[PDB]
């Protein structure tokens, strides 16, 4: 079934997967020492292109190849158009590696025809809690907790082939060299998430969409109109009603972050994602770089009263082209991004968040159902989407877990 997957380091099957008891590699070890030098064989007409994703020209290079030719819908109306400015912030933390952003380009002419990104994160991925358990009940503890320690591996994102270019066994090429870079820097582990199944995921979870400007996205049809409005006099009176908002937060203290509350904002988060089972660990820096705010890119607030920090969120912007409407150019969409909540319940903290990013132009705020993002569903109005967000790692054998034990947002 998986020409490719199948001569890959990753369980084959779902029923492989519920068998998988402990944390650990799938290959034999290997060394830099063993992995080819030059990079994997292309076809003569095409070359392998490191873009500098600083410089301007560059990144503009890779938007819009992006923009014209990556995640859209089955119906084709909406498609994905990360910025520049995101772009340079998703793919440059610190101690980013240059190497790892892999594109082809027509020899001939240089068009770019296909692009894929790693960078650097630490991760949480040892044995999780109910298998931990299970390891304990059987005199196994030691084998459960080998590989506890925190590990840095590579995240993987921006995976795109030319629409001219589908179906001719290009993407498979994109890996295999990412794989060859990675593992030359002595990493050999990847996380990855995708809304296709491939084989085979450690969790997946639903999608969920809180609606922010109804009239809108009824008129570019990412809504409709549910059918009990037509009950009503007036159907779309009575949706914005039901949708509406404050115009202002309400929650005391609310502010901006800024760069002297690194420290207080790394140690309530980090306490907070040591409670599930996959997850991020975060320097100053790497707090620095993914929560302070960026005008257009990403937006953090922390609440503030009487001179300490007790709560915060964050929010990410990518707009989507819309296609087929001609009255509207974009989608402009808020996703939930990583939060804490100390002194107030967590749907007063998102309350917040709905009300700055409604404030700002946004019309509509996504999400998944990781983190404790469930909580909140019902009392502020998020209703589930179609399909899923599945996630994978490479090379790393990991028991099936719930999604609300997973805390990593992938962007
Ligand atoms: C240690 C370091 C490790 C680093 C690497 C870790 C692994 C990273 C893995 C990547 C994580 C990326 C995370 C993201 O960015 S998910 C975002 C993916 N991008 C898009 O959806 C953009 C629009 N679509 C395209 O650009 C293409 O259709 C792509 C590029 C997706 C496939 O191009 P094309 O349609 O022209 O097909 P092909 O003939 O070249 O190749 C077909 C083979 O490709 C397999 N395929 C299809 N879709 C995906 C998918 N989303 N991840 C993994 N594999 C996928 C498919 O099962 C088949 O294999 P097999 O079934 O025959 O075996």
């Amino acid at each position: 079934a998986h020409a490719f997957w199948s001569t890959q380091p990753v369980p084959q099957t779902e029923d492989e997967t519920e068998k998988i008891v402990f944390a650990g590699p799938m290959d034999e070890p290997k060394t830099v020492a063993d992995i080819p030098e030059e990079p994997y064989p292309i076809a003569s007409t095409f070359e392998w292109w490191t873009p500098n994703m600083e410089a301007a020209d560059d990144i503009h290079a890779i938007y819009e190849l992006l923009r014209d030719n990556y995640v859209e819908d089955d119906d084709s109306m909406f498609r994905f158009n990360y910025s520049e400015e995101f772009l340079q912030w998703a793919l440059c933390p610190p101690n980013y590696i240059p190497d790892w952003h892999v594109a082809v380009r027509r020899k001939a002419d240089k068009k770019l025809l296909a692009f894929i990104a790693g960078v650097p994160v630490t991760l949480r991925m040892g044995t999780p809690k109910y298998m931990k358990v299970k390891a304990q009940e059987k005199g196994e503890g030691e084998e459960a907790a080998k590989y506890d320690e925190p590990r840095h591996i590579c995240e993987i994102n921006f995976l795109c082939v030319h629409k001219q270019l589908r179906e001719k066994r290009l993407a498979p090429i994109l890996i295999k060299e990412a794989t060859r870079r990675v593992n030359r820097t002595n990493v050999w582990q990847a996380v990855y998430t995708a809304g296709v199944l491939l084989p085979t995921p450690y969790a997946s979870g639903q999608y969920f969409h809180r609606s922010l400007n109804p009239e809108k996205l009824v008129e570019i049809r990412f809504s409709g109109i549910p059918a009990q409005y037509q009950k009503f006099q007036n159907p779309m009176a009575m949706l914005k009603r039901n949708y509406q908002l404050p115009s202002a937060p309400k929650n005391s203290g609310l502010r901006e972050m800024k760069p002297s509350d690194v420290p207080q904002v790394r140690r309530i988060l980090m306490n907070y994602l040591d409670s599930f089972d996959v997850g991020p660990v975060f320097s100053d820096a790497e707090i620095s770089h993914y929560l302070l705010p960026r005008d257009g890119v990403v937006f953090t607030y922390v609440v503030e009263n009487d001179k300490k920090v007790t709560d915060f969120f964050s929010f990410y912007r990518i707009p989507s082209t819309v296609i087929g409407n001609s009255n509207y150019n974009l989608l402009n969409a808020a996703y939930v991004h990583y939060y804490a909540a100390t002194s107030i319940p967590l749907h007063q903290l998102i309350l917040d968040l709905l009300i700055v990013a409604h404030s700002r132009g946004f019309d509509v705020c996504n999400m998944v159902e990781i983190l404790d993002n469930r909580s909140f569903v019902e009392q502020l109005k998020f209703g589930a989407g179609d399909g899923h967000l599945r996630y994978y790692f490479y090379n790393w054998a990991y028991p099936k877990i719930k999604p609300s034990q997973v805390a990593l947002v992938m962007l």
